[PDB]
């Protein structure tokens, strides 16, 4: 038994909630985040844009370091840092991004990095500014990751299209 409260079922594994991911960690405090990341961890926009705001740019301070001694992720790879005040930790995973004309198949290998957490509360990779297919994105999802996914869907328009045509 967890805490996540209002999702639809998929599969064994893997729910979904139209939901903003910035509210849902804040009041579940979950043990993974998910952040839809780039390999130099500049979170401007989307997701990460949004989940970096409410760090009060913690997680922007933290990922600068991160980078300044590891150089970049990626994509495809991910990365654990803090979750700060959202979760326990945030597992940072790079999707391609389809507006910089990245490989769609690396959606899978980015997918496989949740396999490493039991349990995580997470967007659809490659989604929104990262320009895939989210059916698409949600079906790679059910796919690949066999560990318990929380997924967020912020738009409640596209949650209902995911919903209707889930197979
Ligand atoms: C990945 C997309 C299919 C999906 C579209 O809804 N992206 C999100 N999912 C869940 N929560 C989100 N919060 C956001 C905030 N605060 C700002 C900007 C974007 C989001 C967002
Ligand atoms: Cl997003």
């Amino acid at each position: 038994v967890n805490s996540f409260s209002g999702y639809l079922k998929l599969t064994d594994n893997v729910y979904i909630k139209n939901a903003d991911i910035v509210e849902e960690a804040k009041k579940v405090k979950p043990t993974v985040v998910v952040n839809a990341a780039n390999v130099y961890l500049k979170h401007g926009g989307g997701v990460a844009g949004a989940l970096n705001k409410a760090t009060n740019n913690a997680m922007q301070v933290e990922s600068d370091d991160y980078i300044a001694t590891n150089g970049p992720l990626k994509v495809g790879g991910s990365c654990v840092l803090s979750g700060h005040n959202l979760a326990k930790h945030c597992l940072h995973v790079v999707g391609p991004n389809v507006n910089k004309g990245e490989d769609i198949q690396l959606l899978k290998s980015a997918y496989e990095n949740f396999n490493q957490h039991e349990v995580l509360l997470a967007p659809l990779l490659s989604a929104g500014i990262f320009g895939a297919d989210p059916i698409h994105s949600l079906r790679v999802c059910v796919d690949t990751v066999r560990t318990n996914v929380y997924l967020a869907v912020f738009d409640k328009n596209l949650y209902d299209k995911l919903v209707s045509s889930f197979l």
